[PDB]
DNA sequence: GTACGCAGTTCGC
């Protein structure tokens, strides 16, 4: 099983290193024959002699094209003839590619921004994490005395805890008598002992939580000032710190540094992403937070250091357990994308689709288009189109509801109608499909690049779902469930890709055609069920709707829907099909995107209401949840009223716990690009002045204190809140938080 | 930083 791959340099030549694990043994395979390359579209083949003689001078060494090779590829389905230009080293590619482009005989270059390691895995057909190997994992965390804005690595690390499946220990240079605490003499010996532990355990995966931007980086900085060789790699090497724009990333050669933080942000929606919120989300019980204000007073006084030693041990153990749950899912994603677990776990959906498309492009001799230049990127950002159909719901309570949704509407449309930039308005075909309203035509004579890819994807999902039915191993069934679910997410994101401004295969006309077809298909089904089958559709959004027959009994509502399923699915073309979501006793549709609906087993499903939003305080969510749980399940408005009158009196009496009053809002940009101040924006400026890290994506936790005027003039971060000196704005959380949320349901 | 559709709160003016 392939874990990772990079390249070293030997006698000036690159040698790919394939880090493997076979039969429980670490191995490293070496490939010395692979070379970097770009593609060049030449005006005349005769100009290749002048193009070879294009030279650059990097590192004081004259760099040149080492091999020119003319190849025939397809560019948006059309055969193209380009020159494959090879270089000696991947590092001199960025220095010479601009001069190759600048040649007047070169129309353009292609595939010039693909890293050497990822180029190798693609061109060789190598899929990481494929195989039957159990990976050994070790989690670790550190406890420091670092201050916000206090450089980085200047404060000493106090504690280093680690945890695997066999133990969880704390290493420290402070006298603590706990049986899991190993007291060393110096901070240096604490770090060195940690290095031996990792070396002795030799784990395939090092698990951290936010280790890319703190724990690992701080460890490297402390080892720098203290003069310690931070040897962690299986090749005797130090972890490497790279930059990802607003973010840093730490890589440990020979192992996989699995930072859980970028994975949780992209997999789970949470109000905040502290290790304790995460723990309380995936696992049942909570965690006993230990704040940096206590860790300083615990060193100073020396007392209570047992507590922080326990919290350091709990962080490591919780990090390991969360890692053991999320690593299998991310392993399946790396297999699907075909890139390393290290890179897959830290990249966005758009980047995962790019790597997948680039691989599939290689398999089909499809030359990849370049990412847009500045003007084109901006043009794509300034461009939009119409999307899904959202029916204004029949607002109120309704009884006896059936839900019918399309199966992968986007991918079904793209495959059925061959929606692809290589088929759009393609000339000379015998068969065409025309997108409604927008009128774009798509050639059906030959499979387009993307539609053919989606067909293989939806195929593969059926093959995985089939095995998942007829397999015994509950772990294997789960791993397969990960795969088929990942295939569905990957496929369904392909519609929006066509409108992604950074996409190589960007096609606004294609994206326009998917939504236009989807709008036609849903409105046609909604009309058919209301015409021929006497149904009344209540709520409808994009690919699905909620319908019923007024007055009809619960059973005949079901049996008449199944009747409509076989009717509409016959006339439906291609892979377009309607499925049966489920029957639900009652359902209140407050407004567009805002509804809730109760199944037969008395478990409410909630969508769009303030209950699920993170920018609403828990006191408002809980009350709305309890209020909605009344009218939906117990139908009691009088109780619902007693709940509102209840929670208002606790707030006015200042008895509701302040933690139920924090609002979680995200910073989405540089604080200076904001053209309108808000509560969370003003709190962010205070933290920015305090030295606190303030970047796009930082969740702001703040409370509104009592007073009058701008909410932002009365808002402070929660870590600055103190009931002994602060008084919270109860009136605000009554009039602007609790009362508006409960009003929507009662109205 | 896959897309657009959409509700609802804060704030300037």
């Amino acid at each position: 099983m392939i874990l990772d791959a990079d390249y070293i340099t030997e006698d000036g030549k690159p040698i790919i290193r394939i880090f493997k694990k076979e039969n429980g043994e670490f191995k490293v395979e070496y490939d010395r024959n692979f070379r970097p390359y770009i593609y060049a579209l030449l005006k005349d083949d005769s100009a290749i002699e002048d193009v070879k003689k294009i030279t650059a001078e990097r590192h004081g060494t004259t760099v040149r094209v080492v091999r020119a090779e003319k190849v025939k590829k397809k560019f948006l389905g059309r055969p193209i003839e380009v020159w494959k230009l090879y270089f000696n080293h991947p590092q001199d590619q960025p220095a010479i590619r601009d001069r190759i482009r600048a040649h007047p005989a070169v129309v353009d270059i292609y595939e010039y921004d693909i890293p050497f390691a990822k180029r190798y895995l693609i061109d060789k057909g190598l899929i990481p994490m494929e195989g039957d190997e159990e990976l050994t994992m070790l989690a670790f965390a550190i406890a420091t005395l670092y201050h916000e804005g206090e450089e980085f690595g200047t404060g000493p690390i106090l504690m280093i805890s680690y945890a695997d499946g066999s133990e969880a220990r704390v290493i420290t240079w402070k006298k603590i008598d706990l049986p899991y605490v190993d007291v060393v003499s110096t901070e240096k010996e604490m770090i060195k002992r940690f290095l031996r532990v990792v070396r002795e355990k030799d784990p395939d995966v090092l698990i951290t939580y936010n280790g890319d931007n703190f724990d690992f980086a701080y460890l490297k900085k402390r080892c720098e000032e203290l003069g310690i060789k931070f040897t962690l790699g299986r090749d005797g090497s130090e972890p490497k710190i790279q930059r990802m724009g607003d973010r840093f990333a730490v890589e440990v050669k020979g192992r996989i540094h699995f930072d859980l933080y970028p994975v949780i942000r992209r997999t789970i929606n949470l109000p905040t992403y502290t290790l304790e919120a995460v723990y309380e989300a995936i696992f049942g019980q909570p965690k006993e937070k230990v704040y940096a204000e206590e860790i300083a007073q615990a060193w100073e006084t020396g007392e209570g250091l047992e507590r922080v030693a326990r919290y350091s041990m709990e962080d490591a153990k919780v990090t390991y357990e969360l890692g053991k749950e999320f690593l299998p899912m991310e392993a399946q994603l790396s297999r699907l994308i075909g890139q390393s677990l290290w890179d897959v776990s830290r990249s966005s959906t758009g980047n995962l689709v790019e790597w997948f498309l680039l691989r599939k492009a290689y398999e089909r001799n499809e030359l990849a288009p370049n990412k847009p230049d500045e003007r084109e990127y901006e043009r794509r950002l300034r461009e939009s189109y119409a999307g899904g159909y959202v029916k204004e719901p029949e607002k109120g309570l309704w009884e006896g509801l059936v839900s019918l949704d399309f199966r992968s509407l986007g991918p079904s449309i793209i495959i059925t109608h061959n929606v692809s930039p290589d088929t759009l308005n393609r000339e000379g075909c015998r068969e065409y499909d025309v997108a409604p309203e927008v009128g774009h035509k798509f050639c059906k004579d030959f499979p387009g690049f993307i539609p053919s890819l989606l067909g293989d994807l939806l195929e593969e999902r059926q093959k995985v779902k089939k095995k998942m039915k007829a397999t015994i191993d509950p772990i294997e069934k789960k791993l397969l469930d990960y795969r088929q679910r990942l295939i569905k997410i990957l496929a369904n994101s392909f519609y929006g890709y066509y409108g992604y401004a950074k996409a190589r295969w960007y096609c606004k006309e294609c994206a326009e055609s998917v939504t236009a077809w989807g709008r036609q298909y849903i409105e046609t089904t909604i009309r058919e069920i209301e015409e021929k089958f006497g149904f009344k559709v209540l709520y409808a959004d994009t690919d699905g709707f909620f319908a019923t027959i007024p007055g009809a009994d619960a059973e005949t509502v079901k049996k008449k829907a199944k009747e409509f399923l076989d009717y509409i699915n016959a006339k439906l073309p291609g892979l377009l099909e309607l499925e049966y979501e489920g029957f639900y006793k009652r359902g209140f549709f407050v407004t567009k995107k805002k509804y809730a609906v109760i199944d037969e087993e008395d478990k409410i499903t909630t969508r769009g209401l303030e209950i699920v939003r993170r920018d609403w305080s828990e006191i408002a969510k809980e009350t709305q949840a309890r209020v909605l749980e009344a009218i939906l399940k117990h139908g009691d408005v009088e109780e619902a009223v007693r709940i509102v009158k209840e929670v208002t009196e606790k707030l006015s009496k200042y008895e509701v716990p302040p933690e139920k009053l924090v609002i979680y809002k995200q910073i989405t940009r540089d604080l200076k690009d904001y053209k309108a101040t808000g509560p969370h924006v003003a709190v962010a400026k205070r933290l920015a002045a305090r030295g606190v890290k303030i970047r796009p994506g930082t969740v702001i936790s703040y409370i509104v204190l009592k007073g009058s005027g701008r909410i932002g003039d009365r808002a402070i971060p929660f870590d600055e809140f103190d009931p002994t000196k602060h008084k919270y704005d109860a009136e605000y959380y009554i009039e602007n938080q609790v009362l508006p949320a409960v009003e929507r349901i009662l109205r």
